[PDB]
């Protein structure tokens, strides 16, 4: 059935149906009940702060943070009134209506609703259903006149709370019992969510096209409906019990400049989609696939052995057998035995993991989102009113075509849609900072954790390529594509639920055994000591305090750090001396016209062995290999992409494990199949190796080059802010008569300097992407290929010897198979970057390379 969204006010009475007093999983049967509203079937909204595992003091902003990743905003007063709770409800209703306004989101919701948790746990015997567990059953309190008195159990799929202490930290939580999680083991379980629709993340698009302003790179706020949908994909993964853990991406923390973060799971990167799944190696891709498939084999074994329900005799065995068949897409034969169809499972697995994706959804709803999970995140903002249809609609969100806001996501642009958001007071924002001290005169700088380089540790990547391989007659090789055509997902019928939803009513919960997570704050500051002045210092030397009036530019970095009226500039000597020039009022307009024009010329500097090089990057940042000293062009011309890297990573290139070939005496066909299966497995290992190199490149090198791009945007903005301050000061120095006659437009100066910046960032983008790809193609790929050419020779020797040891059992085609092995192992698999990315910008850089 088509997805129905319910309507209700917070003040509406308890009907024991769509509005109930509920005992949530982490309440632990302690007599605490919450007013819960059924927004859709199996999904409940509770307009209350998420308190479980926290302390009351946590809801206030202190000197600590919960997550090093996040710019955390605190507000204890959020949701402290009945009216505030009603707003929350109405906004959630509105967001859910926006989700189902397009088919794709409707599919996501219908799959959540119908993806009921398996009536069991790992502790539950294979022959039984059990609804007496916290991941399946939730309790409601009935309050009527003197006739019936008790608790009553209902089935639920998703319970949505208000935020925890951190308003903008939306999280989806799964239920753990006895150190294990049902939502990671094929069963599935009641998913919980803490959510706040009003405080949204901010991102930027620093890697784009167009040299004109058109308000490029000015900042973009996120669409609350997309954020919710990101969490709904987690909910989906959890209800299908496929939200598994494998080898995570763990940040390297052995250097001061390296970013600090918790481990990043593949489930998180699959959810985001886009370029990110390529950061999860093909070995780990298969590992996750196998664990999911094995879990599904457990459930299919359970359904074939299930006969009774222990908790409730009112539970109809056939109804739930028919529903779990419909949920997991099993096939039933003649006798009634359920089994797994691989073609069904793969379609299901790929739709849940690679179909429903933040990138796929955003690109279908015409909503701008960040480029990667590894994109820098700016300070969050408050959306004034989401219920205001002149600002935010169900159909089009922020990008409303009547307001001329649809074109290029203008409705999300911070510089255009000023009236949609309010900036947040930094007194309420907690940010994980690194206090950096350089060697009376000791200089300290508070540096955001977000502005540090993300570099994946060596232990992030799998070594499964080094393991041996048993090649038998039925050995099947796999490629799991980190892609799924979105139009096929929208039009697919097999994923739509066939069997009707069972009634939510059941027996009350008596077993309250649950693992509740515990959260504590850590200090938000860390002091480091170092000898090197790098980017953080060089960027800071381009800033000035707000009280300083007569600032002047300097090409001396030391003088800029020491003098607070001195600001470091990386442009030419002529630009600096022109900017520090004091003229009579009559020639001022000419000077403003000259210096602004000079800024644009200086920023657009790019002389022309591939693509174009921007020469001031070294002076601007001093990134990597002391690039501010000497001449950057010369230093690049010798070494190349390397000099810009702050850290040269240790590459993981495993020696490919030997193939062990099975013998089949008096069976010709099984000998021929084995030789064939070994050659197809060779292609798999080549593809996997390429995937391992790309995985490391994206998370260890390409991220460093992204930080340089973000550094250059800041550096160029600092130079514009310095020039604007100088012009403004020089303007105000004149008399009131003088100011009147020779006037300039401050909006004109802003837009012109901004347009030069976008043109410059374009040049830097082109150059840096060139560096990144160049590094992959020169310093990474060849080394992998070299070990694959060793593996080929080893396999050549192995297969040829195998043919000899079996020459009599073939006879008719021994020389045929020998020439088959010879020619197939001369075909080297071509490396194609289009398999891993869809950026087009990086695709062309790869194509230009010979
Ligand atoms: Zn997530």
């Amino acid at each position: 059935m088509p997805v129905t969204i319910n309507n209700f006010n917070y003040n509406d009475p308890i009907d024991n149906n769509n509005i109930i007093m509920m005992e949530p999983p982490f309440a632990r049967g302690t007599g605490r009940y919450y007013k819960a509203f059924k927004i859709t079937d199996r999904i409940w909204i509770i307009p209350e702060r998420y308190t479980f595992g926290y302390k009351p003091e946590d809801f206030n902003k202190s000197s600590g943070i919960f997550n090093r990743d996040v710019c955390e905003y605190y507000d204890p007063d959020y949701l402290n009134t009945n009216d505030k709770k009603n707003i929350f409800l109405q906004t959630m209703i509105k967001l859910f209506n926006r989700i189902k306004s397009k088919p794709l989101g409707e599919k996501l919701l219908e799959m959540i609703i119908n993806g009921i948790p398996y009536l069991g746990d790992r502790r539950v015997p294979l022959e039984e259903f059990n609804t007496n567990i916290a991941s399946v059953t939730v309790n409601k309190l009935i309050s009527n006149p003197g006739e019936v008195e008790r608790k009553k159990g209902i089935f639920a799929n998703l319970i949505i709370f208000g935020p925890g202490p951190v308003l903008n930290e939306n999280e989806t939580i799964d239920i753990g019992i006895q150190n294990h999680f049902a939502s990671r083991e094929g069963f599935g379980g009641i998913m919980q969510m803490k959510f706040c629709p009003e405080y949204v993340s901010v991102f930027n698009n620093v890697q784009e096209n167009k040299g004109a302003s058109i308000f490029n790179r000015r900042g973009y706020f996120s669409d609350p409906a997309l954020i919710l949908m990101h969490e709904l994909i987690h909910v989906l993964h959890g209800l299908y019990g496929i939200k598994v853990d494998d080898l995570p991406i763990v940040p390297n923390e052995k250097k001061f400049f390296m970013q600090s973060t918790d481990a990043i799971q593949a489930e998180e990167l699959y959810t985001f989609g886009g370029q990110d799944p390529s950061i999860i190696t093909p070995s780990t891709d298969k590992s996750i696939y196998d664990k999911v498939l094995q879990n599904f084999r457990g459930i299919v074994d359970r359904l074939n052995k299930v006969l009774v329900c222990i908790s409730d005799p009112n539970i109809n065995i056939n109804i739930y057998k028919n529903k779990f068949k419909d949920k997991y897409k099993f096939v039933e034969d003649s006798e009634g035995k359920y089994s797994i169809d691989v073609e069904s499972f793969d379609k299901l697995y790929k739709s849940l993991m690679f179909g429903f994706t933040e990138t796929n959804i955003a690109e279908n709803y015409k909503i701008k989102t960040r480029a990667s999970y590894f994109s820098d995140s700016l300070p969050p903002v408050k959306i004034k009113n989401l219920l205001d249809n002149e600002i935010y609609t169900i159909e089009e969100g922020f990008n409303i075509s009547d307001k001329d806001m649809e074109k290029e996501y203008r409705g999300q642009n911070k510089a255009i849609n000023k009236q949609a958001y309010e900036e947040i007071s930094k007194e309420h924002l907690a940010v994980y900072k690194i206090q950096m001290c350089v060697d009376l005169v000791l200089q300290c700088i508070d540096v955001d954790n977000e502005d540090l380089f993300f570099i994946a540790d060596k232990n992030s990547f799998s070594d499964d390529l080094s393991k041996n391989e048993r090649i038998e007659y039925n050995t099947q090789s796999n490629y799991i594509e980190n892609d799924f055509p979105i139009n096929e997902l929208i039009l697919d019928t097999d994923l739509i639920s066939k069997i009707e939803l069972p009634s939510e009513n059941t027996e009350s919960l008596t077993d309250f055994n649950v693992d509740v997570p515990v959260y504590e704050k850590q200090p938000a500051i860390k002091k480091i000591f170092t000898d090197e002045n790098t980017i953080f210092q060089y960027l800071y030397s381009q800033t000035f305090p707000l009280d300083i009036r007569d600032i002047s530019l300097t090409s001396s970095f030391d003088d800029a750090l020491l003098f607070s009226n001195k600001v470091y500039s990386f442009f030419s000597m002529d630009y600096i001396k022109t900017a520090n020039k004091v003229v009579e009022a009559g020639l001022f307009a000419g000077w403003v016209k000259q210096i602004v024009n000079d800024f644009v010329i200086e920023a657009n500097k790019s002389n022309t062995d591939i693509s174009l090089i921007v020469p001031y990057i070294g002076l601007a940042l001093n990134v990597g290999n002391e690039t501010a000293k000497g001449n950057f062009e010369n230093a690049f011309e010798i070494a190349g992409a390397s000099i810009l890297l702050e850290f040269i990573p240790e590459l993981l290139i495993p020696v490919v494990g030997a193939f062990l070939l099975e013998s089949y005496i008096d069976n010709k066909n099984k000998i021929i199949k084995t030789i064939d299966n070994a050659l197809t497995k060779r292609n798999e290992k080549w593809s996997d190796m390429y995937g391992l190199i790309v995985a490391q490149w994206l998370s260890t090198v390409n991220t460093q080059f992204y930080t340089i791009k973000e550094g250059m945007y800041k550096a160029l903005n600092y130079q514009a802010q310095a020039l604007e301050e100088i012009i403004k000061y020089r303007y105000n120095i004149y008399s009131e008569k003088e100011k009147s006659n020779i006037n300039i437009d401050f909006n004109d100066i802003n837009s012109k300097l901004n347009e030069g910046i976008n043109q410059a960032i374009d040049n830097i983008n082109n150059f840096i992407n060139g560096c990144s790809v160049s590094y992959l193609m020169k310093k990474m790929i060849p080394l992998a290929v070299e070990k694959l050419l060793d593996f080929d020779n080893t396999l050549k020797k192995n297969l040829l010897n195998y043919i000899d040891e079996n020459k009599l059992y073939l006879i008719g085609s021994a020389e045929y198979e020998k020439s088959k092995v010879n020619k197939y192992l001369k075909t080297i698999m071509p490396f194609d970057l289009s398999i891993y990315t869809n950026d087009t910008i990086l695709i062309e850089m790869f194509n230009k390379y010979n």
